[PDB]
């Protein structure tokens, strides 16, 4: 029942127990694997998910079975019992916030899950006080480039009403203009929500790089556009160590990385707002962002400018490129003073935090193909290591895109 | 949306919907609650049902489903295993069995070539010196001076209270793996055991990094014999790289035919212990996993001083540079020496036209993301941002105990 865990390069084996707790049925049956896909295809329930968590949450204070653990399980119950939900006290929601981020099979950056800044924005009743709590929020995390995980809890999901939303994919996203050739100016991953932002009324820019406004959503109104004062969003001009030549291809990308879209789930109670940030690992940046195909996709310009025969696979002229974005990304952050971690130093503290956490807990989810980075995989630990998969509560998760 | 799993590209966009996987009728390690994907390892009436799947997907394959013909040869396989407890397969059976195991194979992102491999029968076997034989043969052909041929070489199926055909090697072609006084390994530290125990069976071993391990063969109840492969007929390839002057002074080198040896090939319930295949190779498996693997010839470190990076410090990307270097010498010496083998980048394109032939052929295909994507520049090459299902369809190769 419980599985044996395998590190392929040091012959090490553990048991993950941990998985037991599992309530939550993933993708996966005996008949077929499906663990490479991206997305997923009343009081009883609710009550349960409740006490599960207050249990969690007096047990993490050691205070477990004691009068104030027992006195919270009737307030939440007879909250329950009459409303059909309930809240959360402050410091649980501290408590979960950090547990949604430990629990997360697929963040290697795990290690840091217990530094964590916790905004609560509960008492939060219209689209511009969100803006204010994100704009407070932007200014804490980015630090002035020392950058500190951080997230803003909105106001919880209620039966009779529209979620509040933020409907950017994160925080700070680059424009993406659909041209009359067919082609996209600036980012391709972001031409929806480009088009959005100027049919509720932005004049958009014509750049490669142009920061997207916010549209921000109070229950059951229509979203309403905030643009971010170009101070509060830091950016990174990239250049490259060695190479001149590389500063004038223009490239830049922004500091804060901050999940907007996903829904934050605590024993049982929806926050259908709750962006959260940290920084960024280069590859990223290096290898997704730049280097998909779907994506800036500059692979061909930079390996033309080093002077790379591009006629052919074998010459490896994709990955000599690639190699030189990462460092570029590296270099440039390291150089503008803005926290940022290589994909070798994460894994390696990835590593760690398995090690930690098979003690404390008796294993830890994990998703192998994300944790696993873009490039060079097998050169780094994590690809050696076997891992289980599986979700436990405190959780992140997708929601539908509210349009 | 389709009773069955949709498949997305997230390159492209695209959608599919995988009906092939209603065909498995055996599970794997995952569960609802938990995904165990990323794990290397996982009487007459069983051997019937087996065997009647397999008849069916023969007569399929060549258009008489339902025909006399296929009928009788079912009615033949049951009479068969009622007397005797198990059946034997036609030349031609066998032929398609060993094709469909390697088109059914998760782990392989060489399938688009699954139509093309020469199936040699060595079902008349009777002796550890003609698996010699034949396992020469194959290699010959196989390696065909550099221009490289798949193949499978059959020999007989477990039989009931009779013993096994095995080849104790893991490969045809494998380096030995020397224990040290200093606790270090001279040569492939993979090979520690199988090379402890040619030497325990009277092999005289060399010092070398590159030795040549000679094969472990063991015929029915009988005791391993020892064959030493004449080394004309292992053709290995000197690496230098192209530009890199100093990368040939290092004496690497690898051998050019990839023959995994110690695999279990599962056709309609018989099973054959020893059926060596092989085929050629992508050069990530050579300068990647062999030469930069810290548990294989780990030579990262050593190439990375010889290029004057800063190995002080991970943010120089030092690993990251030297690898690349590695496998362009891997590709590099393989084609100035006319060896059959392809890179990455080509591989993963072809495995995404054979997932394409397949979901027209099939209705879907088996596959293993964290083994179809390479090891170096994952997302660079087009299976990265491909879903896949994964699921076991018999034919099959099966992994099997170490007969030790
Ligand atoms: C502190 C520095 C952090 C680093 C270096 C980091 C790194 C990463 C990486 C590389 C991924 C995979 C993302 C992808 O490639 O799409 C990821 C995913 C994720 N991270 Fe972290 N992370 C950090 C902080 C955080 C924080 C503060 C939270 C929440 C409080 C968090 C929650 C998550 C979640 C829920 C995912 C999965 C989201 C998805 O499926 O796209 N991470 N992280
Ligand atoms: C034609 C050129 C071929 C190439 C480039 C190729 C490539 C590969 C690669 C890269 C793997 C992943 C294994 C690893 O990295 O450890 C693999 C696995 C596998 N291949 Fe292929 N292959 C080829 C031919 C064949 C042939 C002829 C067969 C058998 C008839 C075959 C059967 C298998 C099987 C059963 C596995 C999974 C077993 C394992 O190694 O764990 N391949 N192949
Ligand atoms: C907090 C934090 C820090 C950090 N360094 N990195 C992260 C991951 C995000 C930024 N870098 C990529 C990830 O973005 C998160 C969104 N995931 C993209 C895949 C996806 C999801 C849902 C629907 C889709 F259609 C597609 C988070
Ligand atoms: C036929 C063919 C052609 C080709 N290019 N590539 C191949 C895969 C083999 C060679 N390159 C790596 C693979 O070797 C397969 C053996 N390893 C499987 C994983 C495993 C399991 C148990 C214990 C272990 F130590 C390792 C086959
Ligand atoms: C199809 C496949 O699951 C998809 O491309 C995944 C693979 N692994 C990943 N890993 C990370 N960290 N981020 C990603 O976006 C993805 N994409
Ligand atoms: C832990 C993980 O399952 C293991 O290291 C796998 C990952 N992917 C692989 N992929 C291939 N092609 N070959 C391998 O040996 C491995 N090793
Ligand atoms: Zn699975």
């Amino acid at each position: 029942k419980f599985p044996r865990v395998k590190n392929w390069e040091l012959g090490s084996i553990t048991y993950d127990t941990l998985c037991a707790q599992s309530q939550q049925d993933g993708p996966c049956t005996p008949r077929r694997c499906l663990g490479s896909l991206v997305l997923p295809r009343p009081a009883e329930q609710l009550l349960s998910q409740a006490r599960d968590f207050i249990n969690q949450y007096y047990s993490s204070i050691k205070r477990s079975g004691s009068q104030a653990h027992e006195e919270r399980l009737q307030e939440v119950e007879a909250e329950v019992a009459s409303t059909g939900t309930y809240h959360l006290r402050e410091s649980e929601l501290v408590f979960g916030a950090k547990q949604a981020w430990r629990n997360a099979p697929r963040c290697v950056g795990r290690i840091q899950w217990g530094k964590l800044q916790v905004f609560d924005a509960r008492d939060c009743s219209s689209a511009q006080e969100m803006f204010t709590y994100i704009c407070n929020h932007i200014k804490y995390a980015t630090n002035r480039g020392n950058l500190r995980s951080a997230i803003t809890v909105f106001p919880q999901r209620a039966p009779g009403r529209g979620d509040f939303r933020i409907w950017n994919s994160q925080l700070v996203r680059y424009a993406g203009y659909r041209q009359q050739d067919g082609s996209v100016r600036g980012d391709p991953a972001n031409v929806e929500i480009t088009e959005l932002c100027i049919q509720h009324g932005w004049t958009p820019g014509n750049g490669r790089f142009d920061v997207l406004p916010l549209l921000l959503q109070a229950p059951d109104e229509a979203p309403e556009l905030f643009v971010l004062p170009p101070e509060l969003v830091l950016e990174v001009p990239l250049e490259h160590p060695t190479l001149e030549w590389f500063a004038a291809l223009g490239l830049r990308w922004y500091a804060l990385p901050a999940v907007s879209n996903m829904l934050l789930e605590i024993g049982g109670l929806e926050f259908s707002a709750a962006p959260f940030s940290g920084w960024y690992m280069s590859t990223e940046i290096g290898t997704r962002n730049l280097c998909d195909p779907h994506r800036y996709n500059i692979l061909e310009d930079v390996a033309v400018c080093m002077d790379l025969d591009t006629r052919t696979t074998s010459s490896l002229w994709k990955d000599k490129a690639a190699v030189e974005i990462n460092l570029a990304v590296l270099h440039s952050f390291q150089l503008a003073k803005v926290t940022i971690v290589d994909h070798h130093a994460a894994t390696v503290s990835f590593m760690k935090h398995l090690d930690n956490e098979q003690k404390a807990r008796g294993g830890c989810p994990a998703d192998w193909a994300w944790i696993v980075p873009p490039i060079s995989g097998s050169l780094t630990p994590v690809f050696h290591q076997e891992m289980v998969n599986y979700i436990l509560s405190p959780a992140f998760r997708y929601q539908p895109d509210p349009w």
